[PDB]
């Protein structure tokens, strides 16, 4: 599923990301735009052979099992395919663990390089929330 910008902001709010660990909703939406273009089926291979999955491009090196990432972990206890669902509950729940792991949203290099310190509230401007 390819979400619209306000559609995604609403589903993230419902599943509790708004101000989770202090990150306003526009931070989450900006991260989703640059990680996946709001597409839940996005996948991208990393140079180390891990893969990133779904709307927030969660990596199989640490967070989900894809069966083909040697020496990796599964800290969210899910198959990475779960992270491609039109239902974003699994990605959100796993994201809450990631952003609690100590580096906040810097875990998302696209967030650090394209969202951090910008006017992220523009990403939810006008959204009936
Ligand atoms: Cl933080
Ligand atoms: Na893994």
């Amino acid at each position: 599923k390819v979400f619209g910008r306000c559609e995604l902001a609403a589903a993230m709010k419902r599943h509790g990301l708004d101000n989770y660990r202090g990150y306003s909703l526009g931070n989450w939406v900006c991260a989703a735009k640059f990680e996946s273009n709001f597409n839940t089926q996005a996948t991208n291979r990393n140079t180390d052979g891990s893969t990133d999955y779904g709307i927030l491009q969660i990596n199989s090196r640490w967070w989900c099992n894809d069966g083909r990432t040697p020496g990796s972990r599964n800290l969210c206890n899910i198959p990475c395919s779960a992270l491609l669902s039109s239902d974003i509950t699994a990605s959100v729940n796993c994201a809450k663990k990631i952003v609690s792991d100590g580096n906040g949203m810097n875990a998302w290099v696209a967030w650090r390089n394209r969202c951090k310190g910008t006017d992220v509230q523009a990403w939810i401007r006008g959204c009936r929330l």
